[PDB]
């Protein structure tokens, strides 16, 4: 269970699309590995992932190494600037208990500092109690529910409309 | 008017409307970015401008829409509204209207599939603008709620 956390490259997309379908089972993941290698390693990548590799003793059942992820990217907000946003984190369930999503969260709070960024934001689901008290433990709020904000999205056929 | 990318020049104009849509808010005090940060920082975001041919004190600029883009693991490149305002003397069709024609453009080139934004609770206004062109309240729909975890509490994690 020697696990080492690292940015992931272009050679890990297959294993980011597997754990993103691993993540889906806790739905449509229509995002294929070429998606993820075009958007994460050209010019100017959409978003960036830490990974978690174990040696061979530790693969996984189907032979793998790439037990668990973070996606994250940046973003902005004309009050404060700066700000890392976590899109999702997910470690493999027998991979679980052995330090490695402790060590993604100190690693991406080190990168939140070489940034300048002034908070971390996600989301959490309203209903996932135990998901929001563990955030809650590391100093997370509310912010839809404090300060009343709601998110809200336009579909592509709707951008399509009036692009037209 | 012309709806067109910013330039590093708008950076002053930018920044006298974010503080007005800021006191809309409620949260002008909040505003601690300045027009040096804007030129670094977006020369993180990209901000789209209102021009007009002027208001009585002379700008040219009355109105912005500041976005980024994000990523979805399940669908991959979205396009994010960050904010948008336009100057009350110069609402009245059109402007809000071009804005987000020409974010609408803007993400059918990125092929983001599509479009996020936060609206407070109270803002029928925009919840109406918003929903008369189709769109879908996630935190009902799907009841996401938008967590942070300040620079304090990240360093705790970073330091152990």
């Amino acid at each position: 269970a020697k696990f080492v956390i690292r940015p992931a490259t272009a050679a890990d997309c297959s294993d980011i699309l597997r754990l993103i379908k691993e993540l889906a089972k806790y739905e449509q993941v229509i995002l294929t590995e070429k998606d993820l290698l075009e958007d994460g390693f050209g010019e100017h990548p959409f978003y960036h992932c830490l990974v978690a590799e174990v040696p061979k003793e530790h693969w996984t059942p189907e032979g793998h190494s790439i037990v668990g992820f973070a996606m994250y990217y940046f973003t902005y907000d004309p009050w404060i600037g700066k700000l890392l946003y976590l899109e999702d984190f997910f470690v493999m369930s027998d991979y679980r208990g052995f330090g490695i999503g402790s060590e993604i969260l100190k690693n991406l709070s080190q990168v939140a500092m070489r940034c300048r960024c002034s908070s971390m934001h996600f989301l959490v689901a309203e209903w996932n109690e135990p998901s929001i008290n563990f955030y809650k433990r590391r100093g997370a709020s509310d912010l839809s529910s404090e300060e009343g904000w709601r998110l809200f999205k336009i579909d592509k056929e709707y951008l399509l409309k009036m692009a037209t």
